């Protein structure tokens, strides 16, 4: 029923409930952001709200306030009619949290009050509730739909006539009646998903045709119940509750699929547990389908050679978008002879399928021990991969494929622009893709375009003079293997990550979304279990909002007032349980006295391998000591044990031993105990937690729960209803009475084993896991935690089939591992502070291995929870990350420059030197000349510089022509090459009367600012010194009436510049320094004929004689010499110009 | 009973998945050896596996299964391709005309415009390897390459297709042809086909669309027949290099991969059982509907400015299928009270 918005006409939008400190902390940063960045800018606001502080209530209150503001604007915009409705999203990874949040939002709408009276009337409430829609998965969406609604929609759209659809509908309808059974339930879920998919497909087909049904009244209501997204499409709702996977995938409406990522302009996005979404977004990114690069490029090269778009206004300027791609495809096909299929040669290539990994910038690894080449056998008409480079071919093919996808996105945008003027981006996007693919006959790429469009359509580039980062470029993984069913053809199955979760988040912020990430550990200093916030700060800058110290202090005060442990006498006890061999040995001997050999036979009963006996003994001793200390407690009743392993039936022997020890201590202490083994997400979600709550509420005694750090993060809240008759006064309330509407309590004792399994993994596919591991390695390298050497070794091991144990072993060496461990510990204890009821004493049992990790915590504790503060303070009583991180980034920046510069020079020496490459080269040289150092690392030239420990200069040691991984910097090289203003002799260079005016006019830096960021060794040597020499030579010579012209592309970068002089007609070429040389002379002359060459050193000693050299670089008479060598154009001692050198040079040309 | 219907849907999908993985494992270098209990269990799951290993020669199955073929541990076995010397006992033979016709009418429709454009694009350039495996195969496709180039030049296949007439937009254009002398079109007016080099579009407005569609169908069927002949030649070559069904899977995949025509894989597999079973459509041959069949083309929009030609073919009648089975060497015993109605 259309509850009119008019019911808010008299509603007082100025009247608001009292804002709690959290509400102010949310609103003030948003207020300032609007001032600084304006209305249309996005923002990311990580909110570290501790557990139990009211984070969910604050987020939902903010959402309701935004909804009311939208209602106000709607009431004001009715006169204008421009209804710019803004979408609000509440996103999280767990469906349970989504449903709970939506229910709580509705409850808040119903029960919220202002000054003791209901805030909204019944009609206002009914209107607001209609604005909120939940978007579950397709199977559950169908199952929740009633039979009447489904029959109504089928009749309305006439689908009941089709036999198959009715058969499937009936086959689902009856299964509903037996849904109680588990296997029947899973089968019904599968069938419901399939049927919903097909039904929505048919409905969209029906609506797209000329027979578009008219939705209204009962049919409209039924459709909106079947397709909740329809309510959003028709503007009956802006608020959407859904999961991160659903948010990324999008949801269907009556007409087409809607992808929120493509319509984030002006959206508000509340992400609960934001840090956890890095793993979820990564998991979605790793499920992308692999592509056969050979097939893709051959299809693209063939269909683009001839097929054309039509010349209607719908394709204004679209044909030009593909012109570069057509030329590149033709060139690539000619170079690599794509008229031939591909095949491998040699026994080793046949024995193992090849694998190539590339981060697309400077990290390249291949499973082949030898360098695999690629030749075209025109006799056999095959392209043979035998031991050009296969790596180069694959890289170029990937570049062309990604270029095609990006050009398709650009063409869709242009098509939408054109259609708008012909007289709704998502609707046009479906129309634009189909038309473009059909015109080019590329319908095979429809799936590839759709999947990539939303993820990477948010869209700086993989170039120097751009903000280079792994989070834009991602990574590529290619498998070269025989085509199934053939033994002579081969396919290049490539799997891509085109961006990291941090890149996705940054693109969402840049698209205009305002993101509120509420999470106790939103800013954990890790890049594997959290977004790379250094990268986010660089890309966003001001848009990455943060709480001022005053706001953090207000949050701390609110937390303490809401959880006043000190006033109410709640005490925290921390016990660092070490390993005790005698204790475990005695327990085992009591467990089975029959075993004469206490160690070996008993450990064999437990099934422990001889090698694992020590580790198993240690961790079991710690666990049993914790359990004993817990049971010895008089009042503590609920113990939660977090282990690195789950105690399922595979560990039944250790389970029985633990149960025996628990029973022994219960009988000794005469306290009933209940143990729960194998508490995984599924078990507690299904049955376990209900029985746990029953035991806690109805029976007196202690409870011990065994779970895992992973399982506990996807379970119910570890809280239970308090029975006052049973608990008595043992429970202390830490909050005000007005808040405790219901009496509940949570864990009072906890055991924390050291986390070790802290690397992400994707069980969806073998390729997905490979992509996940490579992403983690590259994220660590990008952050600076791993040196390029270590990162490359780890990547190579990953390609070869690294074991998870070895992967973890290499992860543990990074401080990122310690940060992740601290984050996981903080999340573990944080579940203790959920409820306002606490025992007088809280038992914190933690493995001794966490002492050093927790002892090194240094963050501001103003946002820590009480349990975490207790742990940290206890650890610190017993009595780096930014320096080694600085050394690593120096190597990475240098390595990236070395490989990028080498690649760029290689391209410039490809005879048709591209305009873009030449422009990039000149841009790099100009940047280095103008800004040899910079105060803050630049956004667009970040890889030209490294952050030196000493301002204005640094020391290094490495071979600029050798391995980039062998470089060393700063203190590790006390005696080594110095990168400083003095080494380049810039100070002496500028003293020349001509160089100084030239530099000042050009804006080049005549001196080095003593800044922290300095150019990397590769730049300083190869680029900066050469640029200085060229500029000085041009300045001095130009003073003597010399004129300079850009060298033609065909021979670009092989000579400095072309110089014309009065009275000389033959070409003159200049080469500036600050057998191979003979081959260059031949190359230039054979094409441009005879010419006079100048080889001049900008700085040096003028006393050295002028040498006239022939084409072969042997001294000869000036008339016979084709090359004139000037030992030093400017004096190196007094900066005076070598006038005599100029006079002799001028005479040299006039001899012709 | 309702649980059985859902269970059968799940069981069929899973059976296809399990056998597909089982065949992939056998195809791979790490083939799974089956003996004793494992061979007996695999034979129980696949009745076809017993026929493949020669454990059993007699097969009881339905006409639909016989035409479709049955899986073994290694691949799909199509009895129509191995009828040499094979006796048959067709109960109620006269009724099988309807069943074979029903199977023949289920073939997937093909977009002639897309098919011909893809064929032209991929045949203008790509070439087979000169190894003994393709000795004399490249010559089979030479006429087809020339015909594709000529067809593309004549009909300007560089441009997509669209309809200019309002009548064409209002009513979908259906074309029917028996391929010999019976031609009918739903369009009241004769539909022409012009290339607008200014608009870079091929426009169907009220050359002939009928001529274009007929030639496209001829070229497509020619491609499928040449693929069948190339598979036969590949099998012949492989024998000398030092059985037909296994090599047929190997020959089709290699030929399509070399030409970059993997998108036609599905079309080829359907074509051999129905038309590889076997005169031509020439006055100097044995003309008959029963081995020329019929074609039904449906011209409609894909987009509102691009058009596709969804063609559905009957390449032979049930009588043609039966005659080809007899000619292949099968001895057929059709027992039926009205066998000669």
């Amino acid at each position: 029923m259309n509850v009119s918005i008019e019911e808010f006409t008299h509603f007082d939008f100025q009247l608001v409930p009292e804002p709690s400190p959290l509400d102010l902390v949310i609103t003030e940063p948003l207020k300032n952001h609007i001032e600084v960045n304006g209305v249309k800018s996005g923002a990311l606001l990580p909110l570290p709200f501790q557990t139990g502080i009211g984070k969910t209530y604050t987020a939902l209150n903010f959402l309701l306030q935004q909804m009311l503001e939208q209602v106000r604007s709607e009431l004001k915009e009715e006169n204008t009619g421009k209804k710019s409705k803004r979408l609000l999203y509440y996103v999280t990874d767990s469906v349970d949290n989504v449903v709970s949040a939506k229910a709580d939002l509705l409850k808040l709408i119903e029960k919220q009050t202002v000054k003791g009276e209901p805030r909204f009337t019944l009609e206002q409430q009914e209107y607001l509730k209609a604005q909120i829609v939940h978007l579950p998965n397709q199977s559950e969406q169908l199952l929740q739909c009633s039979d009447a609604v489904l029959n109504d929609v089928l009749i309305g759209f006439n689908l009941n006539a089709e036999r198959d659809v009715q058969a499937e509908w009936s086959a689902i309808s009856g299964l509903r009646r037996h849904a109680s059974n588990p296997e029947v339930k899973i089968s019904l879920n599968r069938q419901a998903g399939y049927f919903y998919r097909n039904l929505i497909d048919r409905l969209q087909k029906k609506q797209k045709g000329a027979d578009r049904v008219l939705l209204s009244g009962s049919l409209l209501a039924s459709v909106e119940t079947l397709l909740p997204g329809e309510k959003i499409r028709n503007g009956s709702a802006h608020v959407a509750f859904l999961t991160t996977s659903k948010f990324l995938k999008g949801f269907h409406n009556t007409r087409s699929r809607y992808s929120p990522l493509r319509d984030l302009s002006g959206a508000v996005l509340i992400i609960d547990e934001i840090d956890k979404q890095n793993q979820v977004i990564l998991s979605e990114l790793c499920k992308q389908q692999a592509q056969d690069l050979i097939w893709a490029i051959r299809t693209l090269r063939a269909n683009f050679r001839d097929h054309q778009l039509e010349s209607s206004p719908r394709y204004d300027k679209i044909e030009d978008l593909f012109e570069p791609l057509r030329e590149r495809l033709e060139e690539f096909g000619t170079n690599w002879n794509l008229a031939f299929a591909f095949n491998t040669e040699g026994a080793n290539l046949n024995e193992r399928p090849v694998r190539l990994f590339s981060d697309r910038s400077f990290t390249h690894v291949s499973s082949a021990t030898h360098k695999l080449s690629l030749k075209s056998d025109f006799l056999r008409r095959k392209n043979l991969i035998f031991s050009g480079l296969l790596t180069r071919f694959v890289n170029e093919a990937d570049v062309i494929y990604q270029w095609f996808l990006g050009t398709m996105r650009k063409a869709v945008f242009q098509y939408w622009e054109n259609v708008r003027g012909l007289e709704s981006l998502e609707g046009t996007f479906q129309e634009a893709v189909q038309s473009l693919l059909t015109h080019f006959n590329l319908q095979e790429f429809e799936s590839a375009v759709y999947e990539s469009f939303d993820t990477r359509g948010l869209r700086k580039a993989n170039k120097l003079s751009s903000s280079k980062s792994y989070h834009h470029t991602g990574l590529k993984l290619v498998e070269v293997a025989h085509n199934q069913g053939t033994r002579d053809t081969v396919n290049c199955k490539a799997s891509f990550l085109n961006t990291s979760p941090s890149g996705v988040l940054a693109d969402m912020v840049d698209a205009g979304a305002v993101i509120l990430g509420i999470s106790a550990t939103a800013r954990a200093d890790t890049v594997i279990h959290n977004f790379d916030f250094k990268y986010l700060n660089e890309r966003l800058g001001n848009k990455l909002l943060s709480l001022s110290r005053e706001q953090k202090q207000r949050v701390n005060n609110y937390y303490h007032s809401r959880r006043n442990y000190k006033d109410n006498g709640v005490v925290l006890t921390v016990k660092y349980l070490n390993s005790r061999d005698a204790f475990l040995d005695a327990l085992l001997e009591e467990y089975k006295p029959e075993a004469r050999s206490s160690h070996f036979i008993l450990n064999h009963y437990l099934g422990i391998a001889e090698s694992e006996q020590a580790f198993v003994r240690s961790w079991l001793s710690k666990l049993l000591a914790s359990i004993k200390a817990f049971i010895s407690s008089p009042d503590n009743r609920y113990m939660l044990s977090l282990l690195n392993r789950t105690l399922d039936t595979t560990r039944q022997n250790i389970n029985d031993f633990i149960q025996f020890c628990c029973d022994k201590w219960a009988k000794e202490f005469n306290v009933k105990t209940k143990t729960f083994f194998g508490v995984n997400a599924d078990w507690m979600r299904l049955v376990g937690y209900d029985e746990i709550s029953k035991h806690l509420n109805t029976e007196l005694g202690k409870v011990v729960v065994f779970s895992t750090y992973a399982s506990m993060g996807a379970g119910k809240n570890p809280d239970y209803a308090v029975n006052l008759a049973l608990e008595g006064e043992s429970l202390i309330s830490v909050a005000d009475v007005t808040y405790s509407t219901q009496l509940r309590s949570d864990i009072d004792s906890i055991y924390l084993e050291k986390p070790t399994q802290l690397l992400l993994s994707d069980d969806y596919s073998h390729t997905a896991n490979q992509l996940c591991q490579f992403h983690q390695i590259l994220s660590l390298q990008e952050n600076g935690e791993l040196s390029p050497k270590s990162a490359e070794n780890w990547c190579r091991q990953q390609l070869m089939g690294m074991s998870r144990e070895r992967s973890l072993q290499q992860y543990h060496q990074t401080s990122d591992y310690q940060s992740a461990v601290r984050k996981y510990i903080e999340q573990a204890v944080g579940r203790a502070g959920r409820t306002s009821l606490k025992r007088k004493q809280i038992l914190l049992f933690v493995d001794s291995g966490l002492k050093e990790i927790l002892a090194e915590e240094s963050r501001d504790p103003s946002l820590f929870s009480h349990e975490y503060v207790a742990l940290v303070n206890k650890a610190k009583s017993a009595g780096d990350r930014a320096v080694r991180r600085l050394f690593n980034l120096a190597q990475r920046n240098n390595k990236d420059g070395m490989l990028s510069i080498k690649a760029l020079v290689h391209r410039l020496h490809n005879q048709p030197a591209s305009k873009s490459d030449i422009q990039e080269w000149q841009d790099i040289r100009t940047q280095l000349l103008r800004y040899p150092t910079v105060a803050f690392q630049p956004e667009r030239f970040n890889r030209l510089y490294l952050q030196s420990m000493t301002k204005g200069y640094y020391r290094y040691q490495g071979n600029l022509d050798g391995d980039p991984n062998s470089f060393e910097f700063f203190d590790r090289v006390p005696y080594g090459d110095m990168v400083s203003e003095e080494d380049c002799s810039l100070a002496t260079l500028v003293q020349n009367q001509y160089v100084r005016p030239w530099f000042e006019r050009k804006g080049f830096a005549c001196s080095w600012q003593k800044e922290a960021n300095v150019m990397t060794p590769i730049m300083f040597t190869n680029i900066y010194k050469g640029a200085l020499g060229e500029q000085a030579v041009e300045a001095v010579l130009t003073a003597f009436d010399f004129t300079f012209e850009e060298v033609p592309n065909s021979i670009y970068e092989r000579f400095d510049n072309r110089v014309i002089f009065a009275g000389i007609e033959q070409p003159i070429w200049l080469d500036s320094k600050y057998e191979g040389y003979s081959s260059k002379i031949a190359l230039v002359e054979e094409e441009f004929g005879p010419s006079k060459f100048i080889y001049v050193n900008a700085l040096g000693d003028t006393s050295k004689p002028i040498r006239y050299l022939n084409s072969c670089f042997v001294e000869t008479s000036p008339q016979l010499a084709k090359v004139i060598e000037i030992p030093a154009l400017i004096d190196d001692s007094n900066a005076d110009t070598n006038r005599t050198a100029v006079q002799e040079l001028i005479k040299w040309l006039h001899h012709s």
